[PDB]
């Protein structure tokens, strides 16, 4: 096959993407060993769905797992009556998700389970895939002539040829695995044929962070979770928290081999020690550095010029309300709270009005990083930790370090009941989720 | 003094730059040895004059040389009755140049002798300095916060503590020297204090070319000879032919020492050999690589973003005439021709009309590179060698390799008699110059 493994793509045909997926335990070869994973479509990652605005998606999910499951269309501003976080598909049953892709949309999205209390083991076991909304902007020459690749960043740990079970400490920290994979492959080689790459990046890990840096190169950020930036932004490294996506251009500068690495990053995960008195929680400290892939540049590379502009960011109406959502932890209990409460699917926490704009101030009063996710309603990050964000783009996950406040501008789009939650999915399963109702 | 030597600057005061310079033989220390040079203002290079649009310049040149001399205000679109290539200032006499800096002007210019038949030894001996027209564009933050430096690139050879005399081969090739200097200094160190540098580059050499490359970095071209580009242009190297200027931004990428080099370049200079039959002319081949300066980056450099735009290039009226000027050589005679003739100050070669636009096709039918210069009327290079130029900017020198045609758009500005000539100044002295009259 290709040097660079990527999930097989399913494209809409004549404006319709009609597909039956099964969620199933699946023997496969991964990272050179046999294992049984839980997969969509028989593969890990699941197939990449590639659509355009105004396409119809008709996805029938057949549940062949021994437990109930459902799908969250992560990042898509569609109705929560379709992207329904409360729906349960029992074992052996099927459900058809049907929606129209919004007109004003572009970027990399993804799909995964969202059945409260079961997300973390289902996602860890292999249930996830990408969705790409292709744009008329992809025809500008500076993007069309780039070599495009999707990188699904997701780690795994195997025990007995199956995903390793969750321990108590995994429920507290979020589970990370020792196999740090790209598109299900261990440290693949990307032999570039063009001097400009356009990389779609997805962090589909339960809890692992990827502090991305390409040796000897900057990255040019051109899209965040839910859409393009207004113009490319040069960065020396890019932190992708669980659930985040980004698209970057890479402008290869000379022949050679360059490592794409996940550089050491301390997200506040905790261990336990006993030193005589004790036992007490102690910080795990930074992650060990990981090589994600080997990038081989072509001979005599001469990258394209960068595009001068991408997409203008919408002018939003003035906001009508300011919310404040405070995140806290009880680590030894592995319990996690928003404004002092755990999730209750019967309780509405916030009630807002469709087509108004809200300011949400999300404050992390814990010691771990928490990546905050809001379904259905993409947002503009104004500032985090008191620092203004350096670009305007739609996001749907924002990472908060310990102590930091994020200020978000949140246009409320579709009516209905939806959720917001930490995207360290163990923390959502353990209570860090609340209910927004839009009317 | 500073780590980085630069010529002392004289600024206009209250809109007036009024200065008396003397052209004089001057004992000085240069490159660690004593020598007597010919200088303006007692220094090598001469002082940098720094003015703004609509300033008055009143420059009295006192000739203290044993031969006549004059000044050419290289690149300034002023009247040829001021920038007068036929004027002679006898030994011991003085002349006052007085002009107003044009409103729509910015960049790096320079001044040097232009007395036909004596330019090459006078310029080689040290008579040159820079003129900077500062712009309201210099206040945009991406330029204002950059560290600015002028680099006058000019080589020298010394014999007996004086500039080495011209040999016959020097008149054929143009004279190059073994001391390859920046601002009169041998391989200075530039210890950068900011992460973004704005370097004004001037090739004031008689004949040496500088194929410029900074180790491990691109250069961002922001101005050509006579004005800004429309937006910055990333280049991996930049060839500066005699008389050319450029301004580049340098975005320092990491701590360390980086060489600015003049990389090997073959301009077609010729030597002589005798191998049994013979003696016959033989190519000298490429120049040896030279280190121009050592650039030390600061700690933890974080360059500014590049400016998105600089200056829009004027929309020019449609042209009313196409000229064709063919350059040829008689190397063994050291004679050089345009359309088959040598310069004659009494003969008008071209007659054009003020405020019309002309297309000039300049064709190098020789084997050497020839950098073609037009006084008084800056031009837009459309293409050279059949390749479209990748930016729009005012130029006044265009380099032609052997066989190449340059197509130039030439708006005729001030009325009067002026000249065009090769800026390998030995070739101008030996006849490669003609007369344009604008009415
Ligand atoms: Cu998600
Ligand atoms: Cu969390
Ligand atoms: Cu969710
Ligand atoms: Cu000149
Ligand atoms: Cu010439
Ligand atoms: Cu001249
Ligand atoms: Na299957
Ligand atoms: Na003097």
């Amino acid at each position: 096959g290709p040097s660079f493994p990527e999930p097989k793509v399913v494209r809409s045909q004549g404006g319709l993407l009609s597909l039956k997926l099964s969620a199933t335990p699946t023997p496969l070869a991964i990272a050179g060993q046999r294992a049984t994973l839980l997969t969509y479509g028989g593969s890990f990652p699941g197939p990449t769905l590639r659509v355009r605005p105004r396409d119809t998606v008709r996805l029938t999910l057949e549940n062949r797992l021994p437990e109930p499951t459902n799908l969250h269309w992560h990042g898509l501003p569609i109705s929560p009556k379709v992207d329904d976080p409360f729906l349960e598909i029992p074992p052996g049953e099927s459900w058809t998700y049907e929606f129209t892709v919004p007109k004003e949309l572009a970027g990399t999205f993804w799909y995964h389970p969202h059945l409260h209390g079961r997300v973390a083991p289902q996602l860890f076991a292999g249930l996830l895939g990408a969705l790409v909304v292709e744009s008329s902007l992809d025809a500008i020459p500076e993007l069309r002539e780039a070599e495009e690749h999707l990188l699904v960043l997701k780690d795994l740990a195997l025990q007995g040829g199956r995903p390793a079970p969750h321990t108590p400490m995994d429920w507290m920290n979020g589970k990370e695995g020792d196999l740090v994979l790209v598109n299900g492959a261990l440290r693949p080689t990307l032999v570039a044929q063009k001097a400009t790459l356009r990389l779609r990046l997805l962090n589909a890990s339960n809890a692992r962070y990827y502090r991305l840096a390409l040796q000897d190169h900057p990255l040019y950020l051109i899209a965040a979770d839910g859409g393009f930036l207004e113009e490319p932004l040069e960065v020396s490294e890019l932190l992708l928290a669980p659930g985040e996506r980004a698209e970057v251009l890479v402008r290869l500068r000379k022949e050679g081999r360059f490592l794409l690495q996940a550089l050491p990053y301390d997200r506040g995960a905790m261990g336990m020690m006993d030193m005589g008195g004790m036992a007490h929680a102690m910080p795990q400290g930074p992650s060990r550095p990981e090589t994600l892939l080997y990038l081989i540049a072509p001979k005599n590379p001469k990258p394209l010029p960068l595009p001068k502009a991408l997409s203008p960011f919408p002018t939003l109406p003035a906001p009508v309300v300011t919310r404040r959502l405070v995140l806290t932890e009880d680590m030894m209990a592995a319990r996690f709270f928003i404004n002092g409460q755990v999730f209750d699917h019967r309780r509405v926490d916030l009630k807002g009005q469709a087509q108004t704009v809200e300011v949400w101030e999300v404050e992390n009063q814990g010691d771990m990083d928490h990546p905050f996710h809001l379904h259905v309603h993409p947002f503009q990050v104004l500032s985090v930790g008191g620092r203004p964000f350096p670009y305007r783009a739609w996001k749907d996950v924002v990472n908060l370090k310990a102590g930091e406040v994020a200020r978000l501008l949140v246009p409320l789009r579709e009516k209905g009941r939806t959720v917001f939650h930490c995207h360290i999915v163990e923390h959502e399963d353990r209570g860090m989720m609340g209910v927004l109702e839009v009317g």
